[PDB]
């Protein structure tokens, strides 16, 4: 057990980031500057030709990969690796203009112009051919060179295309998934309302706000489309890279939504993982900001990496963040000394094997002229950025034993995009109080303030392994994830419900004659009524011998064979059960009827960790904001005390470990400054 | 002056934290006594809902008793009718939480069903109120 | 040439008047008549006219009607009054539209307009450029030589930008020519390998959109510039019949505001459009009485504006269009009180203004502008609060013939530009809320309001070698040749101040490499390392005079080398860290504010150059916050205005004996002003 697995070749943790050696061509002396900086900043890894097209291909069928053959040469000779990139990212102009095709349509029917980013026709036959037969070309010629590591394909995945090409292709996708059975999508999307049945596949089309946008499944089922296609062009561009190197990993990075740290909502990753060998992603936390606690917001990243990590079993990849500030936030704060060492502790902590940054140098012109980079426009190794990037870079070099490790966990909190979509596009309870991924987070607190390893999983991940699972209103669920989970109860689990869950199926239709058999069976109850409040009504839950405030959203209760834990206190349904349990088989179903404030979620879940033994890997005495986090070696334990807060923290070290840096022995009581973090190693 | 009788759609807010519900209440009643007044004549309901609706920025359900008491003061004011959307919530699409006299259960043991048949109970005791008018100075 | 007075019209009084629409009146003999009975009851004698009047010129093509014009031109002239003739392409007729649609415009997503509004037209379109210059001609033919004729107005308030297929390949040729034809210096320049946006051929090259590219800052900026010259082409093709036919008669054209808080139009570069025109004249529409500043404050904000369009051509500017009340497009169009337009008035003429002129004379009946301010309103009376003081305001003017023509030599400069504006709002980074250049620059300007002490705002291309102190808050966007002239200013003993996110970057946007330009590092002392952007809840302070001042929005680390280490920061990781800087360079000095400070701060640090500078009102009157002190300068003699911008009766001194230029009395000594009393008074040299 706890056995190491390897996401690439390198037996060291990954240090650099994105690097654009292409917008300084006419600088060499900035090219040769960068080598030696790369040294001085301890960085070993850097991911090549992103946005590098018009570099390598300036006109239709022209090349220049010379100054790319230097690059990988020179990387190499200083000891580094290179993360090749395919660069599908951003066309040509060359190629907008030739060939439109390849421009987006939006919602509202309208033929984009060239420009920007990531906004290319997913359906387009010609940029299947130009991005397939260009990744060719870097394969054919890098494929074999020793600096080679890595496969970035494309760069941040995102986006929808309305055209011509796109709708057929999304009836063509239709067919397949219906069975060509016209009758079968009608049901399922319930087109009878408002009179929208469809009588001939070619009166299908994708939504539009200047269209059909009141029809749920086929919202849904659009959505869907866009990842399966978005995925489908990926297959093509990875054609020539599987053929020609079959034995380097393949990645893209993933996305969180541009506001609360949210997992990004535009593609379902649960699905993409599936295509990759390795899971990558960019974290942008807006450190620093006064709307919430620094801890708050460490929590929310660590919910992310616990999501995106748990896609495999394997360590992740930090493919992208700051070392300073971003530039397009409403507010561009920097990180304060101490904070990128701290954040990037963080990513190691909850499973990441790299380091990686936007950017290594900052662009001298446009966009992203002023976004964070290892080296500013000065030039200077003085700064304190590129100081505290080198911090980073000494301490990487004297963890290579925790590069492969896993970190196990009993503790599961279930996750699923469809469910986010279908809940959001929904005309019912409170737009601006659903907030499904927030409310998972709230579930996640109380595991994160007692340091206990926790996996964010997916409908295709095992629930065997795990004593507790956590699904909050998993208001989308299929007939088949519901037998899981009663089978998963029953064969000795603790399962975890709330408000707003099982109401709909995998088409957002809704389930008839009240709830589920399984699901009644299980939690030995249902749900009768979804109470949605407006922001100044309460109403409050008493359990285990307190009251705690209520707020969004309430369930009037029909109980069965459950025992009722927690009641209700105000309203027309006081004194009714709020929280149930139920023993079922060899397992525990919980319902939680209600929204209820952060004590709540703190003592319930106390209880259970109490009664399932649920333990960090290390105990270490805290108060909040510190947060332990760990990864699991097959002869010892890394475990990171990580000090969230602008206060000295006194913790105490049960046990004695070495300090993995100093190789000091250490134990008891110590003091740790402002965001000050102690890596501490101990033997099983 | 097109139409024999007037009928109109009326969705309140019900139980909002912006308002007393007596403010609503009047508000209600200022639009019944502008539509009744477009003929010499009492106008229909023709759609309400029994419960909640579905497009609203908070879909907040009417509490026991609101209903028999909404539907009330649509015929004080000049409604021959009580008439809800929806009969039946549609099992899909845009509306299918839209408020309906029958749940997605099927169960006449709810009190949406069960206060829809308070109301119908009483509405068969009124028929003495159909047609007739309400003169104002 | 010491004060030397310099006329801007051929008129030897303050013009009185404003906006005057007949063409909208012509079925009504008896409203026409009654017109010039008000205008000499009201004390106007300046009107412009003709600004929407193509269709009444010019019914169906070809077809002309300049009768009406010429009774008018008659009516105005024997009521001993004149008039500013104005070329109407500010609103094309519908059958102009109809017949050539290429005059409509196309906006940045690509969308053809449909005909409607105003101001709306495509500045490239050589049909609207040839339309235009023939109606124009026609009017300098008929009434070039007709003795009334003052001034001409070419369009109105010109703004807006066009998308059109024409304008793409004219925004070509303008690129094409300001770079050389060379393709690899443009692409230099707007750093276009990023995102892969290296243009191959010339023809790739369009203007920014919503629905295209608007992540190049070099393309948007160059954009920016375009607009502003083919704007100014257009106007140069509307002038050249004036220029032929009128020679003498001056020419300009209105400028604009912005809608909110009174800063600079940023449609565009007026200190560009200023050299093409005779004399600087704007639109003043101040949200007077709202309830999110003080009277002093909103008043400060205009005497700002004021100061601006004024230095752009160093003689008397003229305010062609203010409301008498209130306007009808704000939020909330509340009418001045009972005293606030003469005391706005007055305003006008103590920064510079040789004008007071309305929009407008006479209410429309209907359409979108038929509640906004004017001299008659719907009810034809003249027993109008509004009418009354207007013709308060007409009867003082009267009374102010000498004040025309002079000048206000200042020894205060704040620098101002407009491409910096583009430039710091179009990027990415600080804060967008809180960027706020133009309104930084007023809090720079307040402290020398509050002394009655002028200022002149200046662009680059003005001198600066007249001046004792050059003030430059954030100046982001400074090219070589600029930084070069503020060496040498400070160098031959000129005082500059700089702040915060100054010099950043060239004129393409493109940031300055290996840390700050060595001029700069030179002339301050010192090099900023790092700007802090902060959020609207964090604070900091910072310690200058044995006195802590409040911190927001942005902060500078600073890196010390030969400078004076004057203010420290106090909290935050850069806690007793400097803030503020001084250093001497050559004969002058250089001082750097590394932070957003507190107005308390800007008065006691400019208290300092007040003192050390010598710098004084032209004369000092005592008075408390709110009154205002504002002189213009004759070779025998002083104009100074005293202005009550409070709502309270204001005790206020005159040192020296003093002659009040109404009731020519001499007065002295201590002298009480009411809520909005307006007190102008001589002081011969
Ligand atoms: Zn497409
Ligand atoms: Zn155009």
């Amino acid at each position: 057990k706890y056995e190491r697995t390897y996401t690439t070749q390198a037996n060291f943790i990954l240090h650099g980031g994105d690097y654009n050696p292409d917008q300084w061509l006419d600088r060499p002396d900035i090219l040769q500057a960068d080598l030696e900086l790369m040294k001085l900043s301890h960085t070993n890894t850097f991911t090549v030709g992103v946005f590098a097209w018009s570099a390598l291909e300036p006109e239709e069928g022209v090349y220049r990969f010379e100054w790319l053959d230097k690059v990988f040469d020179d990387i190499y000779r200083i000891g580094g690796r290179v993360i090749l990139a395919t660069p599908s990212g951003a066309r040509p102009a060359w190629l907008s203009q030739k060939y439109p095709e390849v421009l987006r349509v939006n919602a509202a029917r309208v033929r984009q112009l060239h420009g920007g980013r990531h906004n290319h026709c997913f359906t387009s036959s010609v940029y299947r051919e130009k991005t397939q037969h260009i990744n060719r070309l870097l394969a054919e010629r890098y494929g074999d060179h020793p600096a080679l590591l890595m496969w970035h394909v494309s760069n941040e995945y995102g986006g929808e295309c309305h055209c011509n090409l796109c709708q057929e292709a999304f009836r063509e996708w239709l067919k397949k998934k219906y069975n060509h059975d016209l009758d079968a999508l009608n049901a399922a999307w319930w087109t009878s309302f408002w009179s929208h049945t469809y009588t001939d596949w070619s009166q299908i089309e994708s939504p539009s706000p200047i269209g059909e946008h009141t029809i749920h499944g086929l919202n849904l089922d659009w959505k869907r489309f866009v990842t399966d296609q978005t995925i489908s062009f990926f297959e093509n561009e990875i054609v020539p890279l599987r053929e020609l190197t079959p034995h380097i990993p393949i990645t893209t990075n993933f996305m969180a939504d541009t506001h609360d740290l949210i997992p990004f909502q535009g593609l379902d990753y649960s699905k993409f993982a599936k295509h990759l060998d390795v899971i990558s992603w960019d974290a942008y936390p807006a450190w620093h900001n006064d709307w919430e606690s620094t801890a708050d917001l460490a929590m929310k990243v660590g919910f992310i990496n616990d999501l995106y990590r748990s896609l495999k079993q394997q360590p992740f990849l930090l493919m992208a963040c700051t070392p300073s500030l971003v530039n397009w936030h409403k507010v561009n704060k920097a990180k304060r000394p101490g904070m990128h060492f701290l954040s990037s502790m963080q990513m190691i902590a909850h499973g990441s094997d790299s380091i990686l940054y936007f950017q290594w140098r900052k662009s001298r012109g446009s966009f992203e002229k002023f976004h964070g980079a290892v080296v500013d426009h000065d030039n200077r190794t003085d700064s304190r950025v590129f100081q505290e990037v080198a911090e980073v870079g000494k301490a990487l070099k004297k963890m290579s034993g925790i590069v492969g490790t896993n970190r196990p966990a009993e503790v599961a909190i279930l996750y699923d995009w469809e469910n986010n979509w279908a809940l959001n596009d929904a005309q019912g309870f409170a737009a601006e109080t659903k907030r499904y991924p927030q409310t998972l987070v709230q579930h996640y607190r109380p595991f994160w303030e007692r340091d206990i390893p926790v996996d964010v999983i997916t409908k295709e991940h095992d629930f065997s392994r795990y004593k507790l699972l956590i699904a909050p209103m998993l208001y989308l669920v299929s007939e088949e994830t519901i037998a899981r989970l009663k089978e998963f109860v029953a064969n000795g689990g603790t399962l975890v419900m709330t408000y707003i869950s099982g109401i709909v199926d995998e088409h957002d239709l809704a389930y008839l004659g009240g709830w589920h058999q399984d699901l009644r069976e299980m939690f030995g109850m249902e749900p009768i009524e979804t109470d949605t409040l407006y922001p100044r009504d309460r109403n409050s839950v008493h359990y285990r011998g307190r009251s705690y405030e209520l707020k969004d959203y309430a369930t009037v209760i029909k109980i069965h064979a459950a025992t009722v834990e927690g009641v209700y206190e105000d309203d027309f349904y006081a004194d009714t059960p709020a929280v149930t349990s139920n023993q079922y088989g060899k397992g525990q179903a919980y319902y939680i009827g209600g929204r209820l404030e952060d004590q709540f979620h703190r003592d319930f879940y106390q209880e259970l960790m109490e009664k399932l033994d649920l333990r960090p890997v290390l105990f270490v005495k805290h108060e909040k904001g510190v947060s332990v986090q760990a990864r699991q070696a097959p002869e010892c334990d890394y475990v990171f005390i990580m000090n969230f807060t602008e206060e000295k923290q006194a913790v105490v070290l049960e046990e004695k470990v070495k300090d993995l840096f100093t190789g000091e022995e250490i134990v008891g009581e110590i003091m740790l400054d402002k965001y000050e973090v102690r890596v501490v190693e101990k033997r099983r």
